[PDB]
């Protein structure tokens, strides 16, 4: 039985501004670092940077639509998707779907984004409007 | 203020194959599932497959280090690592670290991970043995 997500490892080209990204810009908690990476927590999210050279700043439209969203309350959300802009933050996609989202791109081309809203809230959005074929379900 | 991770959405060539792999392999809670994804959660994780057709199969060694980890529990471990094996899913790198690990593939080459232990835990851990040139940035409450 798998209990959630245990950490999340994202490979960086380079160390010391990715640091800045998620510690300075996103308001992460930094725990520790090293020669090859660094330890940071965004609330129960256990993110690790890690130092590799493989790894090639990608522009968006060379990689998947393979990201990763944080949670932000409604409040927060406006201030805090113009904290990113005028930092210069590159965004990715525009918003279209139920929700707050603001897509945006990390250092090395990570697509992240921000999305006010949980699961069982996007669910009940798509059950007065579903997508199409879409199925839904349910225990009781 | 952010709180933590809201949703991993994993892009997939194809999306039956990978909402099995999910679902019936990993156990994960199917949700929802339409003709362009598919909704799952584990535990406190909102996982969502997107059917992306820029989604190319991956081999390890043509990826970056890039990886997500599920939380396991030390009992589950050992008898859940066997099961993926039994299944034929592939191992993308070994164990050395602390903790239970096993790094495996899903069906579109995402690097996963199962891991037995926390962030407080590795800590720890790093302050008997550190890694190199690492430092602790400890408040002390
Ligand atoms: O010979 C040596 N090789 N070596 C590698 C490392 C190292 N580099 N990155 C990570 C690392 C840490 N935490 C994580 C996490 Br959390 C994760 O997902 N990946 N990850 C890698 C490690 N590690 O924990 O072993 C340290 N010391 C050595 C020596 Br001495
Ligand atoms: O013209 C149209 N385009 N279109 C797209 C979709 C769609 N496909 N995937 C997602 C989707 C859902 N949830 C998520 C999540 Br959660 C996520 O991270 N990505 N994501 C994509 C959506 N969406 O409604 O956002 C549906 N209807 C239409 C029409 Br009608
Ligand atoms: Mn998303
Ligand atoms: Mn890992």
């Amino acid at each position: 039985m798998l209990s959630g997500l245990n950490h999340l490892t994202l490979a960086v080209s380079q160390l010391a501004p990715s640091v800045a990204f998620y510690q300075q810009l996103l308001g992460m908690t930094l725990h520790a670092r090293w020669d090859s990476g660094a330890y940071l927590s965004c609330g129960d999210l256990w993110l690790c940077l890690s130092l590799d050279p493989q790894r090639r700043v990608t522009p968006p439209e060379e990689s998947d639509y393979t990201h990763y969203a944080f949670s932000i309350s409604e409040a927060d959300f406006a201030s805090f998707a113009a904290r990113l802009e005028a930092a210069g933050v590159a965004v990715w996609k525009l918003n279209r779907s139920e929700g707050a989202s603001h897509y945006f791109l990390d250092p090395d081309g990570h697509k992240l984004e921000l999305h006010v809203g949980s699961l069982a809230q996007r669910l009940a959005a798509c059950r007065e409007q579903p997508y199409k074929g879409m199925v839904f379900f349910e225990q009781h």
